[PDB]
Parts: C-alpha cells; structure tokens; sequence
C-alpha cells in the first residue's frame, strides 16, 4: 500500500515521499499518467504500470511485508499478488534513487500536469 511505498522510496532515496514525488512531472503521485519530463517522471509511469498487472490485491489499499536490510529491499510474502505488488514498489523506489542526479526541482510541483501529452504505452 501507499504506507509501504512510502517507507521504500523515502529508505532509497533519503527524500520526504510526498513532498518530493507526490505531484512531480507528468506521472509521479496524483492523477494519472503522462508522457514522462525526465528519467525521474518515467520511473512513476513504469510504476503505474506495474500497480496494472495486480487483479487479485489492491495496490493503493494492501498491506504487506518487506525487509529493509543491508541497504536493500526483499520482498518476502508468499502471496503472489503482494509479492508482485511489493516488487513494483521496489522497483520504482530503486529507479527514483537511481535518478537522483537528474532530479529537478521545477518538475516537483507539477501544476503543468494538464498541458501532459499522451502516456507511454505500459
Ligand atoms: C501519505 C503516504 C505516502 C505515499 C507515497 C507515494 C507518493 C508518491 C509516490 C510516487 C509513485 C507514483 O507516482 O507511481
């Protein structure tokens, strides 16, 4: 869920998740998604993608377990679809920690999400 994700992104990337990433470019946080501004935005859109191959559990709502250990993250529910679920979260954390050094400040507050072209095909 959005608690789990949090604590990933804010783990990898040392930032406040919501001030950082909650309206930033085209796809990160809220609303829906975009043709991305940069490598930061295009981590969110692969993000929302990823939350597209659960059916059986709710990203934004289901809880579940990881380990944060060794300054890495393990997914470790047996469940399938928390496990994939956890794995999105991951993954983006580790892209937006990975993009770090192109992360730009004028993208954070993104007012200009409506003038956003067409998605990139998930
Ligand atoms: C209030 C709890 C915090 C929720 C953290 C998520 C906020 C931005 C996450 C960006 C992920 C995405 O846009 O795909």
């Amino acid at each position: 869920s959005l608690v789990e994700l949090g604590k990933m992104i804010l783990q990898e990337t040392g930032k406040n998740p919501v001030t950082s990433y909650g309206a930033y470019g085209c796809n990160c946080g809220v609303l829906g998604r975009g043709k991305p501004k940069d490598a930061t935005d295009r981590c969110c859109s692969v993000h929302k993608c990823c939350y597209k191959k659960m059916t059986g559990c709710n990203p934004k709502k289901d809880r579940y377990s990881y380990s944060w250990k060794d300054k890495t993250i393990v997914c470790d529910e047996n469940n399938p679809c928390l496990k994939e679920l956890c794995e999105c979260d991951k993954a983006v954390a580790i892209c937006l920690r990975e993009n770090l050094d192109t992360y730009n400040e004028k993208y954070k507050k993104y007012y200009k999400k409506p003038l956003c072209k067409k998605a990139d095909p998930c």
